[PDB]
């Protein structure tokens, strides 16, 4: 049957999902999972995934619990043959990689970030030491785009996906004022047509976070 | 031309490399990058990889720089047909899915913890919070054993590999006797030939941190 997709928008590595799935017209079934309320702790989704994270792909028998493994899923069943996947294998290395690099340095990164201002409130949290952490994750970018013209090549692929959904959460704070091949490689992800699966979930996260916090993200 | 890997053992991702290495007896050149030296930071290595982490190979013109990413490429170009990255597309998956679980859920919250004994001195560390985020990976593995005798089913795989080098390292400071799944499969884990390859390496590590933080683990002797 057609793949379910456990998710909450606020989540970025929900949106890199959400923007594959409007990218291929992906006939996909979703159902909700409220973070803000604890849902992902709900006797089933913990059955489902121990994990408790968004998103959650249940296609057939197949339950994948983390994002990347769902966009190379995705792409694979939908996309056979495409780009964003790449057949050659080098060329595939390469997008994993980029893949891997969200998952263990950027997200890693924002995660500590956020999380940090839900815990400690946002006028207490160590600013300077977040702005370095993530700083460093903006000039590793730079450096990626000044070899290819998208983050795993000449050509969009998965990992531009997974990648520019965190990257928009972080730029809620830091600007990317003195990088520019990373802000013009976002201003042409914003001109996607699949962004849009971006817009809505990324300003419901800016609204949950600065209504418990009490505080706003600079303009 | 053979594939390089940057490594230091020290490092639970390098030893899921060496041991992958030591399954498919592929022939690789060694490069020795010393982390307790800053040595990832040394220019031409920081040119290779941004990141500045091991480990990192270079095959040919291609530059993996996450453990992941080497292990299925290395399985892909010297284990093809073998069960460790399974050509079937729902055990394939399966595999990633659990090398994505030792990415972002077991080695974060292992680097957590350790780096909190490094940053704040093992005697000032919250033991507590991190024997809980920890513990909590330990149930999480005992549930995926619970239908099967590896990680991603039957048969040995790359995410058993992943998984156990961090494991070793997570059990150096908490137990593993009250997760019998967990156990046995440690155990049998540590059969492998290819296990010493995680053996030298994870000494190495107990013992550059007992010696840093004037600490013994409560697993040492
Ligand atoms: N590496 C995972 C990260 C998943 C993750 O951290 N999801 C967050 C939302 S941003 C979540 O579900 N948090 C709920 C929880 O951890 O209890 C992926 O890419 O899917
Ligand atoms: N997700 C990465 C993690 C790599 C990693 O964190 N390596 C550590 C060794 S355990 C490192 O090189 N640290 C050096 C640094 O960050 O400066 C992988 O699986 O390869
Ligand atoms: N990773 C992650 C992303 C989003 C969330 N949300 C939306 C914002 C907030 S602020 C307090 C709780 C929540 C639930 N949680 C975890
Ligand atoms: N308890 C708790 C509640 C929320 C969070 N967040 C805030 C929103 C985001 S955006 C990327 C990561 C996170 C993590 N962390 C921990
Ligand atoms: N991730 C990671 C793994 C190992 C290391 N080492 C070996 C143990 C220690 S204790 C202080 C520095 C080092 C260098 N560093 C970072
Ligand atoms: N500065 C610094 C030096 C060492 C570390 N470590 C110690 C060894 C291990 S084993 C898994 C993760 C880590 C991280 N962190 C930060």
């Amino acid at each position: 049957p057609k793949p379910i997709l456990y998710y909450d928008e606020r989540s970025p590595p929900v949106r890199s999902c959400l923007m594959l799935i409007k990218l291929l017209d992906i006939d996909v079934e979703l159902r909700f999972v409220n973070l803000f309320k604890g849902e992902q702790f709900q006797k089933d989704f913990l059955a489902l995934n121990p994990q408790h994270s968004v998103p959650t792909l249940v296609h057939g028998d197949l339950v994948l619990t983390d994002s990347h493994a769902i966009l190379i899923h995705l792409a694979e069943k939908f996309d056979e043959g495409g780009s964003l996947w790449p057949q050659e294998h080098a060329e595939r290395m390469k997008v994993l990689n980029l893949l891997l690099f969200e998952c263990s340095f950027l997200f890693r990164r924002d995660s500590d970030f956020m999380s940090a201002i839900v815990r400690q409130g946002f006028a207490n949290v160590d600013v300077a030491h977040h702005e370095r952490k993530l700083t460093e994750a903006y000039i590793i970018m730079e450096r990626y785009l000044e070899n290819s013209d998208f983050m795993a090549g000449p050509q969009l692929t998965l990992a531009d996906l997974s990648i520019v959904t965190t990257l928009s959460t972080v730029n809620l704070m830091f600007p990317l004022s003195q990088f520019p091949r990373l802000r013009r490689w976002f201003t042409a992800m914003q001109q996607l047509d699949a962004y849009e699966a971006n817009c809505s979930g990324l300003e419901k996260l800016r609204q949950t976070m600065e209504s418990v916090g009490s505080f706003q993200f600079p303009s």
